[PDB]
């Protein structure tokens, strides 16, 4: 049982801090939307006034922001606030650039600091089923890993501080190519004659199978619980697979890399996501029909 | 049974070996003196001209290298075929030859299937290959006892020239997911993010794909994969470019709008330029090329 401040109570940290308090912690939020902090204060947090009074009194501080920018602006107000080696966890998706410059900044100020972002969207952050892909220090997961069991379905370390932001947006830049490589595909089948559960069939049993296919599957009828069969609502929105590219276009263009299939997949999801940021990102479909 | 074999190359001389293995007559037929007198020490009657072999076959098989190649040999050898003799092509050829090849047979009263394979010559000596079917299911039953003794799979795919356009769809999916996965290693490296940590996350995520899990383009996570071993083929780049060309033909004669299928097919066309005898996973060290 410990003290934890959540800063960020939206989609993501709501549920994960209800399950914190479920768990038997007390928790101390802080959110600017006051629609935010309200919600979770019904499920049990109790919410501050400033982001600096929740981690006051916090043995671990956990931040679900939108942007580096956010988090950094945030561990600037309330580093100097917090207990000496309190812990900081970040589950925001940020760049492995902003990742790394907040790590030092955290521990500048004599915190322990790692970078926790999941994936799941908010029904795995409601089901406690996310996965944790945690950069930093073994022995700091270690201390952590009581506050997060009760909100993952795993705990991955992947290495040193930025990490888990790397391992996430290398696979989410994967599954991107991968999910527009599956689309082509089918409509390419349906140009053939080929039929849509015929394809499914080959390529599920076959050497291109994968998530995008199996379990998102973009026409209707051959996995009835995809999204193309509930009028492409998320699921995982184009908005925010949009968000992971640009943060892997931003690992790509600080480290040098060449990576012409995710660069390829960023344009094409940044102009598909100025109309359809809504759909869930398997609607990238539409494109490629006339 | 009795078979004429047409196209006694890599692939076609083990398949007719294992169907000489099964209790069927082989009768044969190759321009390369070398492949047919291989095919006749594992007991294949061998004859001077296709249209011999056929003369008292129930089944023609063709394993040939085009689609010119495969209606070349038809219009040679189905005037001296009996009457209501089932011909299977598993040669990989366009969807369009495929279709006029097929009509151009049952046209002479005779029952056509196309069936492409993969698995390679270590799928086609072991009796493994997965064949990918297209026609009458009525003559995919007759044909089931012939295809069953040099297979590990045979799926019904549709109609004719539904065979050759799954295979040519997986496989255009399967180069978009090699390179994509390489680019992933390239980033995860450049990113400090370890191969052991970025396998051991996508394998367990959404990315997850053979590519990976079975193709690994860094030594070290799959101890067999051709990383390992020099870029031995497994499936060469060669053969890669072969796929990929025919699913450009696929695309050039829908209309079809395919640009990470197409990019990889560019990316590939240019790879074989160089190293066309390496495993494809070996596209890892020809990204910087880009
Ligand atoms: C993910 C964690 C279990 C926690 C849970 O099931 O909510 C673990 O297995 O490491
Ligand atoms: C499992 C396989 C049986 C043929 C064989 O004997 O290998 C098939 O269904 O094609």
């Amino acid at each position: 049982m410990t003290t934890i401040a959540f800063l960020g109570l939206g989609n993501m940290g709501a549920p994960m801090s209800a399950n914190l308090v479920g768990a038997g912690h007390v928790v101390r939020g802080f959110d600017p939307a006051p629609t935010a902090a309200s919600g979770a204060a019904a499920h049990g947090v109790a919410v501050f006034r400033s982001a600096p009074e929740a981690v006051a009194e916090a043995d671990v501080v956990i931040t679900m922001l939108p942007t580096g920018e956010v988090v950094r602006r945030c561990y600037t107000d309330v580093l100097a606030a917090a207990r000496p080696a309190t812990l900081f966890i970040d589950s925001s998706t940020i760049s492995v650039t902003d990742a790394r410059e907040v790590h030092a900044l955290a521990e500048s100020h004599g915190m322990l600091q790692l970078d926790a972002p999941v994936s799941g969207g908010v029904k795995g952050a409601a089901a406690a089923t996310l996965a944790f892909m945690v950069g930093g220090d073994e022995s700091t997961l270690r201390r952590a890993r009581p506050v997060l069991e009760p909100m993952a379905g795993k705990i991955i370390h992947c290495g040193a501080a930025g990490a888990g932001q790397a391992a996430k947006v290398c696979n989410n830049m994967v599954l991107a190519v991968q999910q527009i490589a599956i689309a082509e595909a089918f409509v390419l089948a349906e140009k053939l004659g080929l039929s849509a559960q015929s394809l499914f069939d080959v390529i599920t049993g076959a050497t291109g199978n994968c998530w995008a296919v199996h379990t998102n599957c973009p026409v209707p009828g051959p996995v009835p619980t995809s999204p193309a069969n509930n009028d492409f609502k998320p699921g995982f929105s184009t908005a925010l697979m949009n968000k992971d590219l640009g943060l892997a276009m931003d690992a790509v263009a600080a480290t040098g890399a060449t990576a012409p299939l995710g660069s390829h997949a960023a344009d094409i999801y940044a102009k598909f996501a100025a109309d359809h940021a809504d759909l869930d990102f398997s609607a990238v479909i539409h494109t490629l029909r006339a």
